[PDB]
RNA sequence: UUUUGUUGGUUUCUAGGACCAUCGUAAUGAUUAAUAGGGACGGUCGGGGGCAUCAGUAUUCAAUUGUCAGAGGUGAAAUU
């Protein structure tokens, strides 16, 4: 009965996508981004963006014909944070209220085995 | 060297060297084995070293793959 997709939530420091996909991940439904929402180059990872994102993704989705998702959220990964960014949770809340439907959340941000060298330098990042 | 008369011997008796035998004598002869050290032995321990392979991968470029407005980046903010 419920058409699935797979949700996947970029939520990067400075930007979240919402990329919601079929089982096998190819063909894609929606992409819809933080930045894509509000115009204000700020105002991209700012949680009212990703929201409307995730509405317009669900938006989509119903258009298409498909009833429910997989969470999977990516932080930015590897060389960056491993961090869920400020949007990731609100989009969520955004797919929540839409009323297509969750089941199986997941955090696939890709945390290495060792990363290749980091940003920064050894004296890091110095504001 | 001392007497055989005194020189040149030769061999003694002998008294002092020195050197291999064999007989005896004696309680016949190696201090400890340092909570020093070395070394053997024993089971172990270890991200100790060398050489050899395996993973995570992770990033990047590229390949094929999909989807049409921005994604990066921000320190508050921008460029890019
Ligand atoms: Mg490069």
């Amino acid at each position: 009965s419920q058409v699935f997709g797979v949700a996947r939530i970029f939520a990067s420091f400075n930007d979240t996508f919402v990329h919601v996909t079929d089982l096998s991940g190819r063909e894609t439904i929606a992409r819809v981004t933080g930045g894509m929402k509000v115009k204000a180059d700020r105002d991209e990872s700012s949680p009212y963006a990703a929201m409307l994102a995730a509405q317009d993704v669900a938006a989509k989705c119903k258009e298409v014909g498909i009833t429910a998702v997989h969470i999977k959220i990516r932080a930015t990964g590897g060389t960056r944070s491993k961090t869920p960014g400020p949007g990731g949770q609100a989009a969520l809340r955004a797919l929540a209220r839409s009323g297509l439907r969750i089941g199986r959340i997941e955090d696939v941000t890709p945390v290495p085995s060792d990363s290749t060298r980091k940003k920064g330098g050894r004296r890091g990042r110095r504001l």
